[PDB]
């Protein structure tokens, strides 16, 4: 599925995303857009073989099983498939894992690289929330 800019702040914003651990929900969906452009199917494949799944582009080395990242971690237990679906609850659960692992969303690259220190107010302007 492609989520609609507000439609995406919405789900998550009922999902409890909304200053999950500080991060207001400007921030999620600024790093959804440059993760996965709002796909919940995006999938990529990284050098050590792990792939990144989903909205938010979930590592497989360390919070997902593929049964295809020779010894990786499963922290969310889940397998990766789960993180591809249109219902974006299993994402978000792993999300706020990640998240409150000590590096904050700078687990997101494309966070760090284009939302970090950004307006990220802009990202849910006129939507209904
Ligand atoms: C090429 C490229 O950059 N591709 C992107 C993917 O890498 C990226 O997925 C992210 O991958 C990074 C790389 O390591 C991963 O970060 C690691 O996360 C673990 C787990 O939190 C960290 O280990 C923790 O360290 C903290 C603090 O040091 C400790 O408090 C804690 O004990 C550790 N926890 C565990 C379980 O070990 C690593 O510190 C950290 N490594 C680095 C180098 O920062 C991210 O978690 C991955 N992010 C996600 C969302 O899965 C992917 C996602 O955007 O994007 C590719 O493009």
């Amino acid at each position: 599925k492609v989520f609609g800019r507000c439609e995406l702040a919405a789900a998550m914003k009922r999902h409890g995303l909304d200053n999950y651990r500080g991060y207001s929900l400007g921030n999620w969906v600024c790093a959804a857009k440059f993760e996965s452009n709002f796909n919940t199917q995006a999938t990529n494949r990284n050098t050590d073989g792990s792939t990144d799944y989903g909205i938010l582009q979930i590592n497989s080395r360390y919070w997902c099983n593929d049964g295809r990242t020779p010894g990786s971690r499963n922290l969310c237990n889940i397998p990766c498939s789960a993180l591809l679906s249109s219902d974006i609850t299993a994402s978000v659960n792993c999300a706020k894992k990640i998240v409150s692992d000590g590096n904050g969303m700078n687990a997101w690259v494309a966070w760090r690289n284009r939302c970090k220190g950004t307006d990220v107010q802009a990202w849910i302007r006129g939507c209904r929330l």
